[PDB]
């Protein structure tokens, strides 16, 4: 039996899709083991609830890097200090990884993009290593093209626009949409980490990508041809698996409710929430709003919008909501897992990128896929300063445009097209089904 070990970084947005990939492999009679840490194991245990996914717990050296003992997850490492400590900590997992690989000798290692050294670690035992990023072909390409060509240095002001080189679409961006650790005050740590991450894509056996060919064929090709990567598109992997707010939505018109949610880990301050609430009231749209009370809500808000607006404070069933008939739009931060869920439900999106690769995802959604509307946020930042809050006016304009604005029904039509393409890609005979079959056969044949 083939054995593949999966090693995601301790972040919810990488762990859940990695589990789905493990399940996809398992359903093909492949032995799948996921490496995690003790305080993160509960995520996998809950989502396991079918072939057996095995877990292996590594000790996370929080004390050695000066982190609180309870900080085993990227989401809890808030601030440059804590984040650099977190990445030093995860780099220190290399010894446990090499011990586990020597002990078990699996046929393949699928390792998170944040572990470039994992390539060499697997090479010590002649094991091929695959990179998993968890984002779109487009972001992979655009990030690599920006790193290589640095078109942000041909610019005089923060909002001066430049095109992305080589791309078959003209994509205009400003250096505000890039991290200041690249264009303003160059800090060698992040630059080196990025260099090594992007290099691992060519030094390794190849890249697994959570996308489907028909979604972004130009960039599925660009990644392989112009950028030289060996890759397999096997997404959306969440389709492998396939209530109060639902009963609420049942009595609503089809495609009439806006869903607002900013991802698994939301760092969101009271002034921003207050602007969102005011914009929601002014827009008149029915809505489900997922929040992490007079400190951020207008007086009488929840009662003044009762029956029309619903605030969810806990973990929301995002997929069940998005695919309910009543939901017509999605205000999102453009994380790739949420973006892909919006696409798979066929739901247009208001794009509100914050950090990471989300501005590239926003360009993919708005300019290329033509299923979204920008809210107007254009400043890359880990934490939000009060000086950067998006005001209620832009939010209301975007909420209006996404529901009844120009092309809204066409966006719905395009998204339903993408929805059918997504479901077809993963069914037997589909592009993603076939690429997964091909990857597994190649792994069987290795040496
Ligand atoms: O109330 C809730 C709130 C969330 N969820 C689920 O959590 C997921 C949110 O994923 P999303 O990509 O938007 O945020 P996150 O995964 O942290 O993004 C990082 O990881 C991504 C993957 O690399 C990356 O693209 C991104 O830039 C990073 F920020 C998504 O699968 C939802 O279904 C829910 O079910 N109920
Ligand atoms: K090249």
């Amino acid at each position: 039996q083939l054995h593949v070990v999966f090693f995601p970084i301790m972040a919810h947005g990488h762990m859940i899709p990695t589990l789905d990939i493990a399940r996809l492999f398992a359903a093909r009679n492949v032995r799948a083991t996921i490496i995690t840490t003790p305080l993160n194991a509960h995520t996998f245990t809950k989502a396991i609830e079918s072939p057996t996914i095995h877990l292996e717990l590594f000790k996370f050296p929080a004390q050695d890097v000066g982190l609180p003992e309870g900080c085993e997850n990227l989401e809890q490492a808030l601030g440059s200090s804590l984040i650099e400590k977190f990445f030093k900590g995860v780099g220190l997992l290399r010894e446990q990884l090499e011990a586990y690989l020597e002990k078990t000798r699996p046929n393949c290692l699928v390792a998170d993009m944040f572990f470039p050294w994992a390539t060499d670690s697997a090479a010590k035992f002649n094991i091929p290593r695959l990179v998993f990023h968890g984002t779109s072909f487009f972001s992979l390409c655009a990030l690599e093209v920006v790193r290589l060509y640095e078109p942000h240095k041909n610019v005089s002001s923060d909002e001066e626009l430049f095109s992305l080189p080589l791309f078959p679409h003209d994509i205009k961006m400003m250096r505000l949409q890039l991290p200041e650790d690249v264009w303003k005050h160059e800090k060698a740590e992040g630059k080196t980490r990025l260099k090594l991450i992007k290099e691992s894509e060519l030094k390794s056996y190849g890249v697994i990508v959570n996308s489907f060919y028909e979604l972004e064929p130009n960039y599925a090709e660009f990644f392989r041809k112009e950028l030289g990567r060996r890759a397999w598109n096997i997404g959306p992997v969440s389709l492998c698996n396939r209530h109060e707010c639902l009963k609420w939505l049942n009595s609503k018109k089809k495609n009439s409710v806006i869903y607002i949610c900013f991802g698994s880990t939301a760092h969101q301050i009271a002034p921003q929430l207050y602007e969102i609430a005011m914009a929601l009231e002014a827009s008149g749209q029915e809505f489900i709003w997922v929040v992490r009370d007079d400190s951020w809500l207008p007086r009488g808000f929840e009662q003044r919008v009762e029956g029309k607006g619903l605030i969810i404070r806990g973990w929301a069933p995002q997929v069940l909501i998005l695919e309910h008939e009543a939901i017509g739009a999605f205000v999102t931060h453009c994380g790739w897992n949420s973006t892909l869920e919006g696409i798979t439900a066929g739901v247009p999106m208001v794009t509100w990128p914050i950090f990471a690769e989300q501005f590239y995802n926003e360009k993919l959604v708005n300019q290329i896929l033509k299923i979204g509307v920008p809210v107007g946020a254009n400043k890359w930042s880990r934490e939000t300063s009060i000086e950067d809050v998006i005001k209620k006016d832009a939010i209301e304009k975007a909420l209006r445009e996404i529901m009844v604005g120009d092309e809204a029904e066409e966006r719905r039509s395009r998204a339903k097209k993408l929805k059918e393409m997504a479901w077809k890609a993963v069914e037997e005979g589909g592009s993603s089904y076939s690429d997964l079959s091909a990857l597994i056969e190649e792994l069987r044949g290795y040496h």
